[PDB]
Order: structure tokens, then C-alpha cells, then sequence
């Protein structure tokens, strides 16, 4: 679920404000997105979007009920490292890995404030 993704991002990037910093950035960071990612961070968001799309089509995820935004899973944060729990069901495990991959990606790429609030003309 989103507030677990927020937690993951704080795990890797304690100085971030994840629902602020990684929303409305580039062509992909935020609800929706299409076109050409403008930088590596935006590409992390592209990847995450694609992962959430796959999660929504997984046989093991019930339509709507198991959606990635509201489907809570189990994870932990240890020394700024994320673990997805083996206690998760298959749908939850998939979603947890989407979020883990993105939080790690966000932590490994530069943040370019000039890419905030891009108009879709740029995509
Ligand atoms: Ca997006
Ligand atoms: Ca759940
Ligand atoms: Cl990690």
C-alpha cells in the first residue's frame, strides 16, 4: 500500500518527503505517466508504473480489492535496507517488490528539481 511505499522510501532516503518529492516529477512520477522519461529518477517511476500495471493483472491479485495503492503487505527496514517478508501472499509479495525496487532506484539516482511540475508537452 502507499503508506508502506512511503515507508520504504524513507528507509532508503531518510531526508526525503516522499509524497512531496516524488510526486509530480518528470513524465512518470505521480499518478499516471507516459512518454519519454526525462532523467533516471523519472525512469525509476516509469519502471514502478509498469510494475503496478503488472500487479493489477496478476491472477493472484483480485481486481480492485487487491490494488497496489491500498493492499498492505509486510516488509521491514534494517540499516536502510528493505526486506519483503516471506509472510506475504503472492499478490502482496509482487507489490512489495515493485515498491522495494523503486525505493532503491530512487536512492541511487540524482534529484533534479527543474523536473518538478513538467507540462505534458515535454513527454
Ligand atoms: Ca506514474
Ligand atoms: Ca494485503
Ligand atoms: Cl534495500
Amino acid at each position: 500500500a502507499l503508506w508502506q511505499f512511503n515507508g520504504m522510501i524513507k528507509c532508503k532516503i531518510p531526508s526525503s518527503e516522499p509524497l512531496l518529492d516524488f510526486n509530480n516529477y518528470g513524465c512518470y512520477c505521480g499518478l499516471g505517466g507516459s512518454g519519454t522519461p526525462v532523467d533516471d529518477l523519472d525512469r525509476c517511476c516509469q519502471t514502478h508504473d509498469n510494475c503496478y500495471m503488472q500487479a493489477m493483472k496478476l491472477d493472484s491479485c483480485k481486481v480492485l480489492v487487491d490494488n497496489p495503492y491500498t493492499n498492505n503487505y509486510s516488509y521491514s527496514c534494517s540499516n536502510n535496507e528493505i526486506t519483503c517478508s516471506s509472510e506475504n501472499n503472492a499478490c502482496e509479495a509482487f507489490i512489495c517488490n515493485c515498491d522495494r525496487n523503486a525505493a532503491i532506484c530512487f536512492s541511487k539516482v540524482p534529484y533534479n528539481k527543474e523536473h518538478k511540475n513538467l507540462d505534458k508537452m515535454n513527454c
